[PDB]
């Protein structure tokens, strides 16, 4: 019954004399060996020691308590496996006393425990420290350096990096090093006061080298690609436009002013893992990832915006206009073949271009959220399928080819939207590709089918069997359902004469149906409109920019290797002793930050 | 009505939960009866409900306990 007494005296901390006398009693019991001492010094249910319980419960007399505990542990030559002890429970496995000393913002006791020989690579490899998803657990990086940097303790981060045995390049279970962890924890614009940016810069400069940033976690992502995968716009803006002005760490920068004269300044940005020449770059990840809902702000960053503009103005404008022209003439030929259908010059350019579109969009689908971005692939493929099916049915002796041919013509004129999404007149279609297709139309369809079936039964039931037009178009259940459908389609007519024993109840239910379907339609209407015209114009412009970037990257994938190498955004530039990294030049004019220009690669501007 | 929807849903759900709990037999209620006994003081022994919350906008430090060992 001494374990519980030691734990209570160490957690309550009301007096260190209690734990001193209890430790005297424990040493007396020990004289009559190390495994016994620490099995009486730990809690077998979790593996926690009295040191963790002392640090988990900080009180005005806890520094003296940990001093007493460490003195008693060193006076028995057990302090090695006592200060390095760790939990054993599945949830908090691997957590040691240094993790608890740092998580409690106790810097003095942390220095004490590192001086006593607590290994500083203790990985908190538990299911609480490596949560399946955030908000259920606390992921900081599974390491005392990551825990000191994530909890905003730069004093402890300096104390940890100035140590000798620290592993700055240590990678946790998730594959993350300190920088992936900092990217993961980084929150927002003004939520965490951008302290994670400070820790990122400090840890990267302390260990001035490119190994922390070129290290791939288990998802094959570097800290930069990991900031691209998530929606860390601030950390991405920092890493991308990062200018170190120290003389020794200048090669760590990703942006280099080389040109400033007055307000004019031409700066280079680095495009190594950014310009779609590699496996998956910041550009690819930022454009194609549909899981952040922040591409509006990440595609306007310093190198990415101009990279997209340059790709566009260089080849993507031409490829896009050429494909729009080809599809327009395809649709005109389809329209003239559908109008002059044989109820002759070329009716196969339609067919060859339809087969080309079908195979292209089919290969595009085969390599894959997928109804908003990759929507037009399906409709272009369906249109091409309809065209080739119309041709096959026409050369066979089928008179059912006209339906597919006219449907294909109409669907092609509809697919003409993909080219005109940013024209301020096809705005509502471009945005209701996103709004109405999600769930409101399916909710509407469910409620409308319920209305239709219920009122069809209610109205067909009210009608009397009559000798064979029956005086009633609401006869069987199917005729009532058809009349109701035609009604909501503005194709019918309501008459007070329907051969019912209760004509007033029939009229009541009919008008009730009319009004309820109108309410449904108008809910869907105000949903599809949702004007806030400023915000809907933001939405249309944002959709146009996102699809513009997406099609720029699509078009860059179609070119051969030699044409891609001939476009090849980025001029080769020497930025250090021997660095020679491909950069992208951006000129700016700032009339506010007046500074003497001491960082530059060229002294003669121009 | 965007929020009024959540208001009305929450009120209807609370009333439904309470009337359902009233409909059950006393032994069934005694079976469900969330909340577990917990010693709080010398002799307090109150029915406490454990609530593990995660406020990921935290900037503070905690040092207190009843069972410092994380459950
Ligand atoms: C720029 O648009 C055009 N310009 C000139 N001519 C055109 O057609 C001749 C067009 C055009 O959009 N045509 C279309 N064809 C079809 C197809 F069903 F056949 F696929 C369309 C379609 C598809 C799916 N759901 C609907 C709704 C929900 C509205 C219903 N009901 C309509 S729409
Ligand atoms: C999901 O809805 C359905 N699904 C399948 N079948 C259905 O009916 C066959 C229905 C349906 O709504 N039925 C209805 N019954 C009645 C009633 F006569 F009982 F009052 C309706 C009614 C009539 C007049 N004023 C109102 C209010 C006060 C709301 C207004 N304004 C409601 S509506
Ligand atoms: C008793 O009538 C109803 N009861 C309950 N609900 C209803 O609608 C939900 C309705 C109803 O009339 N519905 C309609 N549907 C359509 C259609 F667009 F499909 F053609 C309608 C139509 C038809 C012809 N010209 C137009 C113009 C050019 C004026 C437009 N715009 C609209 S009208
Ligand atoms: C085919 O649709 C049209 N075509 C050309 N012109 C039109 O205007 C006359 C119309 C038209 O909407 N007629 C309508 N009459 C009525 C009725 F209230 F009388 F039932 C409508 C109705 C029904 C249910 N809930 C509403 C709400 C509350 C949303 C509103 N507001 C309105 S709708």
């Amino acid at each position: 019954r001494l374990k519980k007494r030691i734990f209570a005296a160490v957690s309550e901390g009301c007096v260190e004399e209690l734990v001193e006398l209890l430790v005297e009693l424990q040493e007396l019991c020990r004289r009559r060996v190390p495994d016994f001492l620490m099995h009486k010094l730990t809690a077998s249910d979790t593996g926690k020691t009295c040191l963790m319980k002392a640090l988990l419960n900080i009180n005005p007399n806890t520094k003296e308590i940990v001093r007493i505990l460490l003195a008693f542990a060193e006076e028995n030559d057990i302090l090695g496996r006592f200060i390095n002890a760790e939990y054993t429970e599945e949830a908090y496995e691997g957590q040691t006393a240094l993790n608890i000393a740092i998580e409690r913002r106790q810097g003095d006791i942390a220095a004490l425990l590192i001086a006593a020989g607590a290994d500083v690579n203790a990985h908190a490899k538990g299911a609480f420290f490596n949560p399946k998803y955030q908000h259920e657990g606390f992921y900081f990086g599974e390491t005392p350096l990551a825990l000191a940097a994530c909890t905003n303790q730069p004093e402890i981060v300096q104390l940890l990096m100035e140590h000798e045995q620290t592993d700055i390049t240590s990678r946790d279970s998730r594959g993350n090093n300190i920088l992936h962890a900092l990217v993961t924890v980084a929150e927002d614009f003004k939520t965490q006061n951008d302290f994670v940016k400070r820790m990122y810069d400090m840890i990267l400069l302390r260990s001035g080298n490119w190994e922390l940033e070129t290290t791939r976690n288990n998802d094959g992502l570097t800290p930069l690609q990991l900031a691209a995968k998530m929606g860390k716009a601030e950390i991405l803006k920092y890493i991308l436009s990062r200018e170190i002005k120290e003389k020794r760490l200048r090669s760590l920068s990703r942006k280099f002013t080389d040109w400033a004269y007055g307000p004019v300044s031409s700066s280079l940005y680095d495009l190594t893992n950014v310009d779609t020449t590699t496996d998956n770059s910041v550009l690819e990840i930022t454009v194609y990832n549909t899981n952040i809902d922040n591409r509006h702000e990440m595609l306007t960053l310093e190198p990415l915006h101009t990279l997209l503009h340059m790709k566009w103005k260089k080849f993507a404008k031409h490829m896009f206009f050429l494909s729009f022209c080809f599809y327009f003439f395809y649709n005109i030929t389809l329209t003239l073949v559908s109008y002059y259908r044989p109820r002759l010059l070329g009716r196969m350019f339609v067919l060859i271009w339809a087969m080309c579109i079908s195979v292209k969009e089919g290969i595009a689908i085969f390599l894959l959220s997928i109804l908003s971005d990759a929507w037009f692939h399906f409709v272009f493929f369906i249109q091409a399928v309809l065209v080739i099916l119309s041709v096959f049915l026409y050369l066979f002796a089928y008179k059912e080819y006209l339906a597919c041919l006219v449907l294909a013509m109409a669907l092609g004129w509809a697919n003409m939207l993909y080219y005109t999404r940013g024209f301020q007149s096809m705005s509502m279609y471009s945005v209701m590709i996103q709004k109405v297709i999600l769930h409101d139309v399916l909710k509407f369809l469910f409620v409308y089918i319920v209305f239709l079936l219920g009122f069809g039964v209610a109205l067909a039931s009210l009608i009397e069997k009559c000798p064979n037009k029956d005086c009633s178009s609401y006869g069987s259940f199917s005729d009532a359902v058809l009349e109701l459908f035609k009604l909501t389609i503005g194709l019918g007519d309501l008459n007070i004469q329907q051969n019912s024993k209760y004509p007033i109840l029939f009229l009541f239910l009919l008008i009730t149906y009319v009004i309820l379907t109108f309410v449904l339609l108008l809910n869907m209407l105000i949903a599809l409109m949702g004007e806030t015209v400023e915000n809907v114009s933001k939405e249309s412009e944002r959709i146009w920019r996102l699809q513009r970037a997406r099609t720029i990257l699509e078009f860059e994938k179609m070119l051969p290797e030699w044409l891609r190498s001939r476009f090849r955004m980025g001029e080769l530039c020497k930025v250090a002793e021997d660095d020679f990294r491909l950069c992208l030049r951006i000129n700016e004019v700032k009339w506010t930050e007046w500074k003497t220009h001491v960082s530059f690669l060229n002294e003669d501007p121009g």
